[PDB]
């Protein structure tokens, strides 16, 4: 029908507002320590304590398969990036301080997205 067809361009013009969105996210972790999944190899413990992993290659995925039907899906996936290291990790780690940071810089970013959104439609 032209209504899916529709409906399918505004889900591809949301996937290229958020992919930006997701590149100047990405731009706040310098240090790349949220890029991939927790390695079990490395942390073999870690879903013992985190019940729902996420990081940026995961999200990265998930929106080149338009998966992510709104904003508020998108915001919900990176704060659970920041979330679960600020609990896995001490305050005195370099981790914690990232995501720390990466919240701070972060939020900026989704200030304006939620209002463009709010404005294209
Ligand atoms: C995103 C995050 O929580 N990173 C810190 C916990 N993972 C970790 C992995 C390898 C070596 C050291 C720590």
């Amino acid at each position: 029908s032209m209504e899916q067809v529709a409906m399918e361009l505004r889900l591809t013009e949301l996937t290229r507002l958020l992919r930006s969105v997701l590149d100047q996210l990405q731009d706040k972790d310098p240090a790349r320590i949220f890029a991939q999944p927790v390695s079990l190899k490395e942390v073999p413990d870690y879903l013992d304590h985190i019940k729902h992993p996420m990081d940026f290659a995961t999200m990265r995925k998930r929106l080149e398969a338009q998966g992510y039907k709104n904003l508020h899906e998108f915001e919900e996936d990176f704060d659970l990036i920041i979330d679960n290291c600020m609990k896995y990790n001490a305050r005195d780690t370099v981790f914690y301080r990232a995501a720390v940071r990466l919240r701070d810089q972060g939020g900026v970013v989704l200030r304006q997205a939620r209002r463009e959104v709010d404005s294209i439609g």
